[PDB]
Order: C-alpha cells, then sequence, then structure tokens
C-alpha cells in the first residue's frame, strides 16, 4: 500500500486529514453549483445531507481526503481516489467551495499531491474525471496541461436516474515536468 | 445486487459457471498469444501457473465468470467485471482459445450476456478494455458495433514493470437494438 503524508504545507494552503471536525466548514459554504458535477451530491441545503455528503467521502473504500486550509479557513477538499500501486496510478479529484474559486487553493492542492504521486510514490499515471457538462473544470485541466482521454459516455447514474458522462484525463509522469513547471509558474 | 443466469443455451454455444473443473481445458489449449494482452497472464506453461490464472478469474471482487462450451470443449470464457447495479453498467470481457478463434464462439457468448445485461438488467452502458496493441480484438469490437471511447495510456502495469494502454470501448442501451441485429446477421 502507498503511504501519504497526513500533512503538506503550500505557500497558499496547507492539507491535512479530512475529518468529520471539518463538516462546520461544508455547513457555512453551501451552493448547489459546488456539488452538481459530483456524484453523492448533498441531497439537501442541510446538516443532515451534508454530513452524509462528508461521511460518503471519509468513509468510500481506498480513498484519501484532506482538508485544503486556506488562510484560517477551510476552502475545500482534494482527493486520491482508487490508488493501485500495483498499477502505479491513482484518480485525484478536488471539490472547492464557491468564495475560493480563482484562488490559488485548487492549483496548489494538486501541486502538492501531483509532486508526492509522481517524485515519491513514482507513479506512473494520474487521472482526473470531469462531468462533460462542467466546462469549468475542463478548462482548468487543459490549463494544467493534463490530457484528454476521450468521454465515458453515461458513465455515472444521478439519484433522479439520469445519466453523466465522464471526461477522463491524464498525466502520465513523463509529463510531469512540464505541468509542474506550469503550475509553479502560476502559483510562484 | 444483479442476479444472472448460472446458463445460457445459444446455438452455437452453451455457458455454464466457470469452475476449477474447468482447468483441464486451460491445460489442454495453452498458447501464450491467447493470453499476452490480459493481466495476471499465465506466468509460465505450466498447470501451476494456469491454476493461479483461473483462481485469479474466480476470486475477483465482483466478477462473474461462465465456461464457454463449444460441442463438447470449452472454448474459453466469458466474464461480467466490476458490475455496478447503482450506475446500470458493467465491463464485459472475453477469453478464446486459439483452436475456437475464428468460431461463433466469441460472438454469441458476448450476444448471450448483451442480451441479459441490457434486456433484462437493463443495464444502460456496458464497456470492454483492449490492449492498445491487439489489433485483432479491436477490430472484432469495431465490427461489434462498440463505440471507441478513447485511450487510457499507462492503465496497466505487467509483472516486469512494463506498462499497457487500454482502448475503452462501450454500447449503451439506446445502441444495443443496432448492435444485437449486426450480430444476429452474423450468428444466424
Amino acid at each position: 500500500m502507498w503511504a501519504f503524508p497526513e500533512r503538506f504545507e503550500g505557500r497558499h494552503v496547507r492539507l491535512e486529514p479530512l475529518a468529520l471536525a471539518h463538516l462546520p466548514a461544508f455547513l457555512r459554504h453551501y451552493d448547489p453549483e459546488v456539488y452538481r458535477f459530483l456524484s453523492r451530491a448533498p441531497v439537501a441545503p442541510t446538516e443532515e445531507a451534508l454530513r452524509a455528503h462528508l461521511e460518503g467521502l471519509l468513509g468510500e473504500p481506498g480513498r484519501v481526503n484532506w482538508a485544503i486550509l486556506f488562510g484560517k479557513e477551510v476552502a475545500g477538499r482534494i482527493s486520491v481516489i482508487a490508488p493501485e500501486p500495483e498499477h502505479a496510478k491513482l484518480e485525484l479529484g478536488t471539490m472547492l467551495f464557491k468564495p475560493f474559486w480563482g484562488s490559488p487553493a485548487n492549483k496548489e492542492a494538486k501541486y502538492l499531491l501531483l509532486r508526492h504521486a509522481f517524485e515519491v510514490l513514482r507513479a506512473e499515471r494520474v487521472q482526473f474525471k470531469v462531468d462533460l457538462r462542467n466546462e469549468r473544470s475542463q478548462r482548468a485541466l487543459e490549463a494544467l496541461g493534463a490530457v484528454r482521454e476521450g468521454v465515458l459516455r453515461k458513465n455515472r447514474r444521478l439519484p433522479d436516474g439520469a445519466f453523466r458522462d465522464d471526461v477522463v484525463y491524464s498525466v502520465l509522469k513523463e509529463e510531469w515536468p512540464g505541468v509542474k513547471a506550469r503550475l509553479e509558474a502560476r502559483l510562484y
């Protein structure tokens, strides 16, 4: 199994293990648009629904999550999803609260995880999955230099029964230096 | 959870639960080319390696496997991989022994599973993953009418440490009638 650090310290953000103690931040910044392109989106603007969403993140097998601290606030979270040491690959996903969109929080959170994945664990592949209707995230991954591999059609079903398409992106280890350079240019 | 039939009866083949009792067929028809584009390929032309490969198929969580009987011989196997009732999707994969390549065994095995997946379980999506170097299987999926969604680069690592790319194909439920028609034209 791969071991990850509990905490990361960046120039703009710091990361620490995501926990139930972070629930208050999710309750202080609830906005439907933030969860609309995520599976298991809070089913209602209530503490019970947001608690269920947070517990789902913390309970997915193999998933490792960090709260992203920006200044003195929790800006959102970043997740290592389905890490597979045997194939030297993993998936990464983030979610930021609306007020922090546009801040450097998301890029540095990714920068920090990607560096550990590629340089320390030496993963060969990191992938990202974005809802095809989520154009903001698609532009951000294209800006990061991630390669668009294609669209998994009807790859997830919503609770009302409708289906969503997942756009799959990846960064391979040989591509990390170039991606890393673009992230540093924008963060430092 | 979805329930599948233990047996299927086609015009050219019949399917029954894959089991250790089928090991003899794997030992009677060993050819490296048959396993070269599969993960966990038998590590040696020996009963011990083929037994490990068969037990790996039978032990993968959620995987359901059938021996394909062609005439009085086992022609290979077909597998439902990672079925996910919640998202109405699954992956399907087959492996046929060399002597049966070109027979109707593979198409009817797929025909039988696809019909149950789409018409009875009402899955919305069935996907297939093929090694990018496996051109025979890519041509067969294109002949079946499956949609090539893209290439998951370095999606699996071999035991020697080399990486393989996976080409991802799918058939959606709305496309099944057309695919079904092409399969019936060639089988009946």
